[PDB]
């Protein structure tokens, strides 16, 4: 139903405005205390708390009341007898629900209904461009639009640069703003949380707590690789909550209801949130005690159930037993926690503490900061400090686990060779083997699906928004393996990436690399015949991607951020390959279990007696450690042959 | 400032306290909830924000807290000894009992403090004006975040901010410091030929069937409307 | 014997006090040595224990291990005849112990705390052994000098150019670096064979 | 700095720590016990003295801690992105693999940091030189007490002060920060036609009836005398 997709459009306009523009038949109307749909008492009675969230504020995904409202609205959508009825219900309620809550419920519905595919949802920036584009640019667009219409011009393009949201020369954190503010990355974050909401009916996801850990671990690890590429120090956890948050953030964003997002000054304390009403408050020492309780459970190897029984934590579970990493994840997020009263709601509330830290006692009648919303939170540098803390809790748990045994790491298949080759991307240049590039390229999208730029009904106006994105050429890799047995063997290849050196230029040991490994590709191969086989994978096939400014749809790691930036001189990365005996992997599938019984990120999330990744891999014929160089190009044409006349002489052989 | 304090007393608030120890964060922030016609929302100031060095762009245009403190030290000295030093090297007496053709000391201090036509910009500086800008930029004093100024930076908006009155209580304190150095008015300076015998105050008619008792004034809230077009 | 719990003189009352203690089973060790000379040689065996890994799971180097080495047994043997000899010591004979809730009397490292707790999964320790040429050792003897001229804890209280304990030991044929696992049992009976019927299936080979 | 550290290790002292967090007081003071030929005794610095804004006489000649910090921020940025901004607006690449006729990045950073022939005084400032003066005047940074400078203010005396080496460890850290941005030397850049086969070091004769073993060097204290007249 492409009529279904239309429901995502013009979210700040009335249903009448949308229907009129789109020729959608409306149900009966009335005048609210302007033209609004009549809301059937029968529908209303089914809506639970959906209507309790007032218009004119964002959907605050980490807040329990807001999430309950999205859950309650989506329930009606998901349970509708047919897609026709779904559309009818959506059209009818649209005027009566908070628009962000409406949108969130609709995206969640595509994940939850079996007859809908998340890949068919519109790209989020085309629906809510105000979440991704600076206030000044949207306002400039409104001006350019008004002029265009007057001068009979049906199309306008506006654009912007990072130089306009902060000053890199005085703010090192701004050097990585292009990545944190990447609209596809922020959209991925929204999709992840709506595919895997912590408020989901328990059991309707498999290992959701573990996936919470795993996706965010990869998100933090890749951010750090971007930081190293930029000569920044890796992110530091925000763990001592007595210390003010050193780096503030001014998002320069304004919602379609004209509500500018709150900012956070440098050196702002993480403070008790005294809510309105006061009985709904939460406190720093409360979160600290939840943390103390959780650290205790992790350290002794079991959690206490609210029913009084003890639950063992293990990543070597019995058949039918939960994974310890999953139990910790559900307790920490929190989602389906074994004991809310004891372990609390640390991660979600922390978003809200940070998001309200500019006015924590609600004295000043202000809005929340971007940490309060899933589609904006990644923009804030403190997101990654908060998630480094969260990943530290998970790593604390992982370290309590015994190293994988020889049997747990053994395999029938031998890995013999690994090669990586960048595809053709510019005439008269062929990339050397094992070298990948990144560079910046513009992308443009049509924002008129999200914002009505018309002055009056008959105006024909389209506003395109153009901006720069990190990008990389396609690449492929080939793994050479040997099956020395007498029959066909199927295997899963597990490929991970990490920088070789830390910020000090020191080779990272095995223990340090555990905090960095990120999924490149994890997939099952065709059965391998006895003898040698070559397995070739293209970068577009990667397990971390799903299936025009928006290459991959639904829930996907951004294709354009698939390769860490790297450096001008070339930055060296480990490329770990393991052959193990037998729709982004970061997102999982709502209706199916995780097929692989091994913990996510296996085997590179446990301690080893081996000091180095080299020593570890050398112990196992089914593992090989390859190495690639990643080089960022300020000017992609620089790879081309230059006129002999224009080449300059080097003083020291190379220059 | 005086009338503000009368309003505070009317509301059971304590009189405003000068912001004088600039190493103490400004306790009360202010969120103006204002946006200019160019779509530019005015910056706010969180509670407990420090008064900090303003590192301008370009950096050579910067000003510093201890710089303002030294201007203050110099001005306090001049007030306390009863003369300012002119940039031309000569001393200028401060007195509110001036000779014919002599400036008033209160005027000289005012020009030095604002500052306007200061006798010595290099020595006494520009305390009051720059103070507005320090407070108005205190949410982002090193200009790292590409932000707008707060309302203390503009004359048509600065009075909105509670810190306006803390800043002006400091300023009034400087002026009162100077006033206290002056000798009391002499009998001759206060004497007059006219005797005052009586005083009465009477509120005019404003509501039918009520006549205000003598020496009683009222206040109340009333709506007003204007054409914004 | 310590508190008089009698109300009046003629009362016959005994108060027993019961509580839990860490404990360990007896153990023995055997050192195989060679005397390649032509006459009998007497030696002192010096045996020390330290964890292999720090709290971060990183292998501790020589310098870090210096802060951890603890005496297991330091004692003189009978003279060793030319050729190979086996020297076996029981844990109750340890130099750190002296000679019923109170196993060893006088001044003694507690026998019940002779073995570090260890972990449920098993915790790995270095077991360093040195053969040197020639009443708890922690307490000394009031009336006698320390018999051994070497500093207490020798040789593992000084710096070395060697980066690891492995490298250090490899330099010296009279030193060997052994390794033991120490495992704490929440329920000691857990080591027993369980009914085939009651065994649960593991997802990942072990559980 | 490196040789000082070797002397420290020889004495069972910890290697010198950079003075980089300028919010923290300088722990170790220094009393030089020196007096010039004009009878002017050099100022000392007590233990635990803060690095503070220098309010000069005249005040317009002052410099400020946060000013130096912003110069440092600007320089760290240039180092991290691999180029400096010229006062003429153009960008200058930093590289220790220069083209023929191109300056060395380490040289450009040095001229900017000292500062000497800086590409952009207004942006990168005069960090190292002014730091000597901040430290040398830290006993009386607002010039209230009519005092002389400490030994950090003069090249023939500055090395005496332990803080010299804390300041220079900071300076060397900036330079090392830059060096780390450079790619490792390539095989060709390190290759050579000559093979080194052996090295031996031998102390010469210095005392009768002793010959130093190979590869052993000695130090000791000896008196020296000079004519001060
Ligand atoms: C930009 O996006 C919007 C999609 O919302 C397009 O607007 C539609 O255009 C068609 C063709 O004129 C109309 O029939 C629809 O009514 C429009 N939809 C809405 C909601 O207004 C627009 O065409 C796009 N512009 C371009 C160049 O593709
Ligand atoms: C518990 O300890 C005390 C030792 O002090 C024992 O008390 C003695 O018991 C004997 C036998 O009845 C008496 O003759 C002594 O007079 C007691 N000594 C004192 C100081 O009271 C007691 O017997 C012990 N109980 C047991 C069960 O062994
Ligand atoms: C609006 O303008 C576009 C070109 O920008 C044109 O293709 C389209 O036909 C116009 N719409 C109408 C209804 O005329
Ligand atoms: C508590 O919940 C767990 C979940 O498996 C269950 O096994 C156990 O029986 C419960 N405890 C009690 C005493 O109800
Ligand atoms: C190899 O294949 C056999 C037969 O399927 C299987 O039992 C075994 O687990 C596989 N792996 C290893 C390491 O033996
Ligand atoms: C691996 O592949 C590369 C390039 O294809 C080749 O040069 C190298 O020799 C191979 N190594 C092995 C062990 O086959
Ligand atoms: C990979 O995806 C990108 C973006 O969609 C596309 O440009 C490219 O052609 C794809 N490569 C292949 C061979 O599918
Ligand atoms: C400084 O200016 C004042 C102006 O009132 C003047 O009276 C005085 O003579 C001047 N000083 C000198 C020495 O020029
Ligand atoms: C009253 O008036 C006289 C005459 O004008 C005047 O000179 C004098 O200043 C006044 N005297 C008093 C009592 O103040
Ligand atoms: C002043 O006027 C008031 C009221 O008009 C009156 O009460 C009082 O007697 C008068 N006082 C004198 C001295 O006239
Ligand atoms: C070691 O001492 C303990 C406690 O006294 C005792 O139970 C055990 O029997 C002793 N072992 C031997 C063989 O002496
Ligand atoms: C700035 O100075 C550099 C020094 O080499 C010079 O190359 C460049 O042309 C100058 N920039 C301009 C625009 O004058
Ligand atoms: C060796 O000598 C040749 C001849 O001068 C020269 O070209 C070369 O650079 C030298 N070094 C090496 C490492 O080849
Ligand atoms: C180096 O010199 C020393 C002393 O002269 C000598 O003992 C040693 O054998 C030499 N090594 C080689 C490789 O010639
Ligand atoms: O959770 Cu994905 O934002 Cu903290
Ligand atoms: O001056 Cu301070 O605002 Cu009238
Ligand atoms: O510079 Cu700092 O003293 Cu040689
Ligand atoms: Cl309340
Ligand atoms: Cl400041
Ligand atoms: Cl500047
Ligand atoms: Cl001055
Ligand atoms: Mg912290
Ligand atoms: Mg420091």
């Amino acid at each position: 139903d492409e009529e279904l997709r239309q429901l995502f459009y013009l979210p700040y306009e009335s249903t009448s405005t949308l229907a009129d523009r789109l020729g959608i038949q409306l149900p009966p109307l009335e005048l609210s205390p302007t033209a609004v749909t009549v809301l059937d008492p029968e529908l209303k009675a089914k809506l639970g708390s959906a209507l309790s969230i007032p218009e004119g504020i964002p959907f605050f995904a980490f807040n329990k009341q807001h999430s309950q409202a999205v859950k309650d609205l989506s329930k009606v959508f998901i349970e509708a007898k047919s897609l026709n009825v779904l559309k009818d219900v959506a059209i009818m309620v649209k005027d009566h629900v908070n628009s962000a809550v409406f949108l969130a419920a609709l995206y969640h519905t595509y994940y939850e209904r079996k007859d809908l595919s998340p890949g068919d949802t519109p790209p989020l920036p085309t629906v809510l461009p105000d979440r991704f584009v600076p206030t000044f640019i949207i306002n400039k667009a409104k001006k350019l639009a008004k002029s265009a219409i007057i001068n009979n011009q049906t199309e306008v393009v506006v654009e912007w640069h990072s130089d306009e949201t902060g000053l890199s020369s005085r703010s090192p954190e701004h050097r990585v703003s292009y990545w944190r503010e990447d609209m596809n990355l922020n959209s991925f974050h929204w999709h992840w949380h709506l595919s895997n909401p912590y408020y989901i009916e328990p059991g309707d996801r498999d290992r959701r707590g573990e996936l919470f850990y795993y996706m965010h671990h990869n998100l933090v690890a890749r951010y750090n690789m971007e930081r190293l590429s930029l000569n920044l120090k890796p992110v530091k956890a925000f763990e001592d909550w007595r210390i003010p948050v050193q780096d503030g953030y001014f998002p320069h964003l304004t919602t379609g209801n004209g509500q500018e997002w709150s900012s956070r000054q440098d050196s702002t304390f993480f403070q008790d949130i005294r809510e309105i009403p006061l009985v709904d408050s939460n406190y720093v020492s409360q979160l600290e005690m939840w943390r103390t309780h959780l650290y205790h459970g992790i350290d002794v190897g079991y959690l206490i159930h609210e029913n009084g029984s003890y639950v063992r934590l293990t990543d070597n579970p019995e058949v039918g037993e939960d994974y310890g990493i999953n139990l910790v994840g559900e307790a920490l997020e929190a989602g389906d926690s074994v004991n809310p009263d004891v372990y609390g709601n640390i991660h979600n509330l922390g978003h809200d503490f940070l998001g309200q830290s500019h006015d924590p006692a609600k004295k000043h009648s202000t809005t929340s900061g971007v940490m309060g919303a899933v589609e904006t939170a990644v923009r804030d540098p403190v997101f990654f400090r908060w998630h480094k803390f969260i990943d530290n809790v998970f790593h604390r748990y992982k370290l309590t686990q015994p190293p994988y045994t020889p049997r747990q790491l053994s395999g029938n298949i031998t890995v013999l060779n690994v090669t990586v080759q960048e595809e053709h991307w510019i005439d008269d240049y062929v990339s050397p083997e094992n070298l990948l590039h990144t560079f910046f390229t513009p992308k443009t999208f049509n924002s008129s699906s999200g914002i009505d730029f018309r002055l009056k009904r008959d105006d024909n106006i389209t506003v395109h928004i153009k901006s720069n994105f990190l990008e990389h050429p396609d690449f492929s890799y080939t793994i050479t393996v040997n099956n020395p047995t007498s029959d066909f063997k199927r295997m899963k290849l597990r490929i991970f990436l990490a920088p070789k050196f830390d910020e000090e230029g020191v080779k990272m040991n095995y223990a340090s690399l555990l905090r960095y490994w990120t999924e490149v590709d994890v997939f099952e191969t065709d059965p391998i015949a006895p003898g040698i086989a070559y397995i070739t994978r293209h970068s577009n096939e990667s397990s971390i991607l799903s299936t025009t400014a928006f290459a991959f749809s639904g829930c996907s790691w951004p294709r354009n951020l698939q390769v860490p930036r790297g450096t001008q001189d070339g930055m060296n990365f480990h490329f770990f390959v393991m052959a193990t005996d037998v729709s982004s992997s970061f997102c999982g599938r709502p209706d199916q279990p995780i097929p692989d019984p091994w913990p996510m990120g296996y085997p590179l999330e446990r301690r080893s007696s081996k000091a180095t990744i080299e020593d570890f891999v050398d112990e196992h014929p089914n593992m090989m450690l390859q190495e690639v160089t990643i080089t960022h190009l300020r000017d992609p044409s620089s790879v081309l042959r230059r006129p002999i006349s224009e080449r300059k002489e080097c003083l020291l052989f190379t220059c």
